[PDB]
DNA sequence: CGCCCAGCGAGCGAGCGAGCGCCGAGCCCCAACCGCCGCCA
């Protein structure tokens, strides 16, 4: 059952809000005295008397004209007299039973002109908005609010003694909280917890961000870090992102967002080994330039995978010793080619050797020569231990531990000093690779190690894993 | 022309009580009246208004009124 | 003669705005540094 909540202000000075009203009804008002109830316990010296009595009188008219005009005595009300800002008014409710909306003005309208020339006595109060009813929206144009039992105890008893004085009502959940604090308390926290019982009955969640959450998921899932991957796998999606004039920044920051997750979170054996498996594997490129060398395949495989895994720890590096042309350079641009972030060594730049191998996973060093100047550095970097470098037109940073593959046909451990060279440092740099003697030439129609042949070869090898010993010199098959 | 708009009104009244009052720079502003420099600089826009009321201020004082 | 249209009105709420606010990208001007030149045995 709804109810109209009618505000009623009550003159405060009777001088000035009702000026020129008869002296009897001063006098009656001033000489009428209530006195707190049996059950009751409130301070009656804090609550005053006049205006209380005047808000009895005008709640108990209104009611009974209400119910007159409504045909129906048997309702449901609650009144509450408190203190504005400055100036008394109350907090009337009356039923909807009898009295549809649409009806309430005209009611209300007929009310308010009953009750000057009977209670004023001709006299009109000053305060506006002295007798109307409170609406939805804050203007003329709202409609009647229709409250409902629980906008009591959310809006009126939860007020205190200054901003409650004396409230009456019939209803028998409300009639024991008419003139004192403890029940208003109780029935207070009664509400309260039921009001908390139905309330309970970071991440961003909305469309576009799972959309873009789910984005950024499959592309890294796939290995495309820059734009130049997107068009070769699927160019439709790109179209279909970069059509939208808002995912212009959004590309960016999802290639950068993978780029950071994958130099923090990632391995190279996650892309280099393939998902699915694999039954044919004698056609695979690399199987036959393994197998022609006359390197055990399944061996060879193994000390790859070793590689890729740090297993070997301090031998996390392998060298593909031979002429020009015989499997090695293809092998190996494939294999930097299949995984984001690929290095390549600058032996020619002997100030800056090691630049563009910071932040990578597959450090590719084509036709490499060591020297004196860079072979502390290369001791560590190919013993897959954390050491600083300097780049070129850049800050000093550091190369974590990364697989590492050379390729080139003279002798790496011999260090090269000028018009000289040494071989004292041949044991540190043959304990930490893996020699592979590849002196078979390929054909002109060999073609090129595609990237899913990696894959292959890779998932192949971890489906056969056999043991492996740490030794310079690979066991060729028999 | 002219247009009318509540939002140009007070804008239009203010400049007014600035040439009343005198408001040479922003510092005087807030020894006239500090509630009002903070109501004006609470708009979203910020000072996107105060220093062009001020430069209007000054040129009208300066081509009309003299020292 | 106690109803008659029936003529009147007073809102009356579900609409209509229109006007502002707060992002949202999107240009725009400005300052701490790079390239190239002057300066002497």
């Amino acid at each position: 059952p709804g109810f109209y909540e009618i505000v009623i202000k009550v003159p405060s000075d009777l001088d000035e809000h009702l000026p020129g009203i008869s002296d009897s009804f001063v006098n009656w008002v001033a000489e009428k005295e209530w006195e707190l109830p049996p059950d009751s316990d409130m301070d009656l010296n804090l609550i005053e008397q006049a205006p209380l009595t005047v808000a009895e009188k005008l709640q108990r008219d209104f009611l009974t004209e209400w119910r007159r005009v409504s045909k129906a005595p048997e309702a449901l009300f609650f009144v509450q007299f408190e203190k504005g800002e400055s100036y008394f008014h109350m907090h009337v409710l009356v039923e909807t039973t009898g009295v549809k909306s649409m009806v309430l003005g005209r009611f209300l309208s007929q009310i308010r002109e009953k009750l000057i020339q009977r209670i004023y006595r001709g006299i009109e109060p000053t305060l506006p908005n002295w007798f109307a009813v409170t609406k939805t929206r804050n203007g003329a144009g709202g409609g009647n609010k229709v409250v409902d039992e629980s906008y009591i105890p959310n809006y009126l008893l939860p007020k205190t003694q200054p901003e409650l004085q004396w409230a009456w009502t019939n209803m028998e959940q409300y009639l024991s909280a008419c003139l004192n604090l403890t029940e208003r308390k109780r029935l207070v926290a009664q509400h309260l917890t039921h009001v908390s019982q139905t309330q309970e009955q970071p991440v961003i969640r909305s469309k576009t961000s799972a959309r873009y959450m789910e984005l950024v998921g499959w592309l890294v899932d796939k290995g495309i870090t820059s734009e130049k991957q997107w068009i070769q796998e699927d160019q439709a999606s790109y179209i279909s992102f970069n059509a939208a004039s808002n995912s212009r920044s959004q590309i960016k920051a999802a290639l950068d967002n993978a780029g950071k997750i994958m130099s923090l979170t990632k391995t190279a054996p996650d892309y280099l080994v393939g998902q699915q498996p694999v039954e044919d594997i004698s056609s695979n490129r690399i199987y036959k330039i393994l197998e022609l060398n006359g390197y055990d395949p399944q061996y060879a495989a193994s000390v790859f995978l070793g590689w890729a895994t740090k297993k070997f720890g301090k031998r996390n590096t392998i060298w593909l010793f031979g002429p020009a042309t015989t499997g090695k350079t293809n092998i190996a641009e494939a294999i930097a080619h299949t995984v984001p972030f690929y290095g390549c060594v600058n032996w020619t730049n002997e100030n800056f050797p090691f630049n563009d191998c910071v932040d990578k996973m597959v450090i590719w060093w084509e036709e490499g020569k060591m020297t004196a100047k860079v072979v502390e550095s290369a001791k560590a970097i190919l013993g897959g231990s954390k050491v600083r470098v300097d780049q070129k037109c850049k800050s000093s940073a550091q190369i974590d531990p990364t697989p590492v593959i050379v390729t080139s046909n003279t002798n790496m451990c011999a260090v090269i000093d000028g018009n000289s060279t040494t071989f004292e440092h041949q044991q540190p740099l043959q304990d930490r690779m893996f020699k592979f003697e590849l002196t078979r030439r390929l054909d002109h129609d060999f073609g090129k190690v595609t990237k899913q042949e990696v894959k292959d070869f890779f998932r192949w090898a971890k489906d056969h894993v056999v043991e492996v010993e740490h030794e310079f010199y690979v066991k060729k098959g028999g």
